[PDB]
């Protein structure tokens, strides 16, 4: 398994999580698993150590992503001071959501995860 | 669930993680809910970011606590610069040891884990009295 995003999307990407005080979450939207569009969602809970997108900006951007014929390639979002290694809860989300699961943090750490065996996703920066 | 510890034991453990360089783990002995004995278990990982408790210590330790009328009440272990919520490998543990999971780091922050009935990370309120 590899996860293919272009080096601006991950920049970008790293950017707003080296300016949140709480946890940031989106979609990473493709084909296969190539990254072609990056879509932050509000994490309703506002908290620097969990996030839970808001529900009614997730079904706008599927909605979005759908029309475009895009599917999702993965979820993104953002530790912070930790590494980008699956929380507990993070685990329980990457079994309702089997896409690939990249984490980040705001020392510019990343990592990218697949589901009951977890593996680590080769990121290939483009 | 509702975990319930003496203060002087609490206070034994965070000062213990205080002062270590590694997480710390052990078990928390008792009945029913409430926490009668602190048993600390050498950490073989030897490790500030992960735990795994020694097999030879660990197996003693629980001979020790049937000597004494003392069930398995929890599992306490330590994070080291990070909150005191489960990691992916603790969740692992608390599928195969479903008893009340206690995390403390080195901040002095302490909270208590258990897996519901749905089998989901759900929050247990500490009472240290
Ligand atoms: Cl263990
Ligand atoms: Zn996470
Ligand atoms: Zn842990």
């Amino acid at each position: 398994s590899t996860l293919i995003i272009p080096q601006h999307y991950l920049r970008a990407i790293l950017k707003v999580v080296s300016s949140s005080s709480v946890e940031v979450c989106g979609f990473l939207f493709g084909k296969e698993n190539r990254v072609l569009k990056v879509r932050f969602i509000r994490n309703r809970l506002n908290s620097p150590v969990e996030f839970e997108m808001d529900p009614e900006e997730m079904l706008k951007a599927l909605e979005e992503a759908e029309q475009e014929n895009l599917e999702v390639v993965g979820i993104f979002h953002s530790h912070i001071a930790c590494p980008p290694i699956p929380s507990g809860k993070d685990l329980e989300g990457m079994k309702r959501w089997p896409v690939i699961w990249l984490i980040v943090n705001e020392k510019g750490e990343y990592k990218a995860w697949i589901l009951n065996k977890i593996s680590e996703v080769k990121i290939v920066v483009e």
